[PDB]
């Protein structure tokens, strides 16, 4: 909307791949999220200039409410640092959500277990798993209004080898010969509204699956790869965004971990 102000930074090469290593943008040209392919100073700027508020969700049921305290933390010091940002903690222990001290412009809001919320509240909703922690940035350049990330395991493999639901049967169901990626369940979002009309159209395919009793082989996370099939993600972020360092190792196409399993 608003005009960027004069800023001097390093002139892009046109005749200079950013990566040569990896595919840095889909087929329907969604650009696909690696260290290397973004200025986050550009970025920060564009989206400073728009008082952009991002959600974070979480849910932290039974045990898992004891990985809120490091992956709040961890947040704290790599999650949209700069901008506005609301957690939504889900939980059935509202008592045991440990205090985090927050920078200025965060919140955190405890839900104990309505959509419009959401609507007024934030602009962008990011969803992931509680047993994680950020050791790297995590900013603005994932925002947009709908995407998915490279699930840390799959990204080098074929599509007859992706664990899609392959029964017919299977509302999440995902023929071999179809298939652009294969999406981690446990970091997805976008704008409000492509993040509802998602849940809400997994939510409508599980129950018609339970209807016909049958449940998908990796649950949500083959709905989700479902949606994101028939509905591509605007931005793709690569393995960087959710990794398994002690399962995985570290890769030299990874040039940054920045958000990984809690071992
Ligand atoms: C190519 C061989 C597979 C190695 C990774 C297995 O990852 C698991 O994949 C299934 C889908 O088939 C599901 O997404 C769970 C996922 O395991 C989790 O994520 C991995 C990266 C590790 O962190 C595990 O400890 C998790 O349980
Ligand atoms: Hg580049
Ligand atoms: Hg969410
Ligand atoms: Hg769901
Ligand atoms: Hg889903």
């Amino acid at each position: 909307m608003v005009s960027l102000p004069r800023m001097v930074y390093p002139q892009p090469k046109v005749l200079t791949p950013c990566r040569k290593d990896v595919l840095v943008v889909t087929p329907w040209l969604a650009p696909i999220v690696w260290e290397g392919t973004f200025n986050i100073d550009i970025l920060n700027e564009q989206f400073r200039l728009q008082n952009t508020t991002i959600g974070l969700t979480v849910f932290a049921i039974k045990k898992y409410v004891a990985f809120l305290k490091l992956f709040l933390e961890t947040a704290e010091k790599h999650f949209m640092v700069g901008h506005r940002v609301h957690y939504y903690v889900f939980t059935d222990q509202p008592a045991a959500v440990p205090r985090v001290t927050l920078g200025t412009g965060r919140q955190l809001s405890v839900l104990e277990v309505c959509e419009r919320r959401f609507l007024s509240e934030v602009d962008y909703l990011v969803c992931v798993d509680v047993d994680m922690e950020f050791r790297d940035h995590v900013g603005v350049e994932i925002l947009t209004p709908l995407f998915g990330t490279l699930h840390p395991g799959f990204y080098g493999s074929s599509r007859e080898a992706f664990t899609y639901e392959r029964r017919p049967q299977s509302q999440a169901y995902i023929p071999k010969d179809e298939g652009d990626f294969y999406y981690l369940g446990g970091f997805f979002g976008g704008s409000v509204q492509e993040v509802q009309r998602l849940t809400r159209a997994c939510h409508q395919a599980m129950m018609v699956d339970q209807a016909n009793g049958i449940e998908a082989v990796w649950h949500d996370e083959s709905h989700l790869n479902k949606y994101l099939l028939r509905h591509k993600p605007t931005k793709v972020l690569s393995p960087e965004y959710l990794w398994d360092q002690q399962l995985l190792g570290w890769p030299a196409v990874l040039r940054k971990l920045r958000f990984t399993a809690v071992p």
